């Protein structure tokens, strides 16, 4: 319920915590804290409890010496300056009093500064609420930290990147503290940089239980596990054109900051999107009526059409409840019948390694070339196919990489995106004169799954799900996913964090394993950021584009 745990901290420990009476108050937030508050709280909720206005701490505003101010912000250089600035000098008090709530631990550097500023006398509340992540969805959290990808995968960003990493480790710890968990930490051993990141996470959450022995109280919470994965654990999934509603929309359409214009925001506060989000596009429109008909039914050879008439108004009201969403599914389908259909057939063969009939694939170019030499198909779609093919083959010679990039007419700027995928541990350049890089994510290396798929264009299953299901049954190989400490109204909870981003299909998998393969287990998936196939391509981009 992650979204409510946050709701509980904001509402009771911030808003309500400061309410001693009915005096109006102003809520001051910063870019990040606002995003954080938006996800779990609907504006009319804060506003109904004494908060009369919401301002961005950065862009200064009209002074309100008569009202106290609630500062819910990130203890940043910026923010803290603006803070001390609002009370930078008496008789100008931006406000009459200040209730300060730091989103995360405050650097003692700034702490000292502030405590001696002329702001000290106006501070009526000073706390650390510890909420340094976005409760993106009731089971998915983001650290909105895509630069960490560069940190983890660009050698140039290597050392000197530790501050970023342990900051990540601290944000993850606040996530567990919010859930009141002290899970046993595990990490994928095959990517050497993980163990090191796991220690950071462990240290950070160790510091938290130090200040609270009830964190991880026995109630099944002693079985909770926090798995640290690296993006290279499965490079296929984030590259695939997925066809479930949510995953497909963000990939095919220009939905920025989650807003789909002609405009609407896709969030869990929509309650409808929550029911259609994981649905396969093949049935979104269908089901909209299978239920709308279920509505125009619960409200009830010669046939009398009276009622239906007396009740059309209420009907047209409902049909309108789906207006924009149908406009979304429609958009995805036009896009699909346009050029996606053809891409999925090749992608599914490459990702699976078998055709729709279960047979190993062969004569790869027979289908690759035609797409590569199609001038109407974007270079990013060709790059996704190139990579899926590289990955399928387990590495390619420089020669052929060359020939493929030639046929696809891929700019030289984008060309390095393929090559760079290698910094994640994926074998793309054949011999490499080194050793064999395992590909745990390939189907022929995973547990068997039924080869009877509802849709031929959707046979792939994220490797993530295999991991989730195995962990939920105490069957996750410790030889590949070891505990760094050896060993290993309730959960337990399986917290999976991927440094490098999570795809919408993996977020979908979190829900699937939770509401099915249960034993009261709850899978919470989090990451540095939310991935889009092109978004990933853009991230591989930034390690060679300066």
């Amino acid at each position: 319920a992650l979204k409510t745990a946050v709701h509980e901290k904001i509402m009771n420990d911030v808003v309500l915590a400061v309410k001693k009476n009915a005096e109006w108050k102003v809520l001051i937030v910063d870019q990040l804290s606002m995003r954080m508050v938006s996800a779990c709280c609907k504006m009319h909720e804060i506003m109904s409890e004494g908060i009369t206005l919401v301002e961005d701490i950065n862009r200064r505003r009209e002074p309100l010496p008569l009202l106290e101010a609630v500062y819910l912000i990130t203890p940043t250089e910026e923010s803290v300056k603006c803070l001390m600035a609002d009370f930078q000098n008496p008789d100008n008090p931006q406000y009459r009093g200040a209730h300060i709530f730091f989103t995360e631990a405050c650097p003692e550097e700034l702490f000292k500064e502030l405590c001696k500023s002329t702001t000290a006398r106006f501070i009526k509340t000073l706390k650390e609420i510890n909420i340094a992540f976005l409760p993106y969805e009731s089971q998915i959290f983001s650290l909105d930290s895509p630069d960490t990808f560069q940190v983890y995968y660009n050698p140039s960003r290597a050392q000197g990147g530790i501050p970023n990493k342990e900051r990540c480790a601290e944000q993850i710890a606040t996530l567990c503290a919010t859930l009141g968990e002290y899970p046993s930490v595990r990490y994928r051993s095959d990517f050497d940089e993980n163990a090191s990141f796991a220690q950071l996470v462990q240290q950070k959450l160790d510091a938290y239980r130090a200040d609270d022995p009830t964190m991880g109280e026995g109630p099944q919470k002693d079985r909770s596990q926090l798995l640290i994965l690296d993006r290279g654990f499965d490079p296929i999934s984030p590259l695939l054109h997925e066809l479930t509603f949510q995953a497909m929309a963000y990939d095919l359409l220009p939905i920025e900051n989650d807003v789909y214009k002609y405009e609407v925001l896709l969030d869990e506060k929509d309650d409808l999107w929550v029911e259609m989000r994981h649905q396969h596009i093949a049935v979104v429109s269908q089901n909209v009526t299978k239920k709308l008909k279920q509505f125009a039914d619960e409200k009830r050879g010669i046939k009398d059409l009276s009622q239906m008439l007396k009740k059309m108004p209420q009907y047209q009201k409902e049909l309108s409840k789906y207006s924009t969403h149908l406009h979304l599914a429609e958009d995805c389908m036009k896009q699909y019948q346009q050029h996606v259909d053809k891409l999925c057939k090749v992608e599914q063969d490459l990702a699976m390694g078998t055709d729709a009939d279960g047979e190993k694939i062969r004569d790869h170019m027979r289908n690759i070339v035609p797409i590569l030499l199609d001038q109407k198909i974007s270079a990013y779609d060709k790059i996704r196919i190139i990579l899926l093919y590289i990955i399928h083959k387990g590495g390619i010679s420089e020669e052929n990489l060359a020939k493929l990039v030639q046929h696809a007419h891929i700019p030289a700027e984008e060309k390095w995106i393929i090559n760079d995928m290698q910094n994640l541990g994926v074998p793309i350049i054949q011999d490499g004169g080194r050793r064999k890089i395992p590909q745990p994510y390939h189907t022929h290396n995973r547990k068997e799954r039924q080869a009877d798929h509802t849709y031929q264009m959707s046979r792939w299953t994220p490797y993530m799900k295999d991991i989730m299901e195995a962990a939920v049954e105490d069957k996750l190989d410790t030889r590949h996913y070891p505990f760094l400490n050896g060993g290993g109204k309730s959960g337990p909870r399986l917290i999976i964090f991927v440094v490098g981003g999570i795809s919408y299909s993996e977020m979908r998998s979190a829900y699937e394993v939770t509401q099915t393969a249960k034993n009261n287990w709850e899978v919470i998936l989090g990451s540095t950021h939310i991935l889009t196939p092109e978004g990933l391509l853009r991230d591989l981009r930034k390690i060679s584009n300066p």
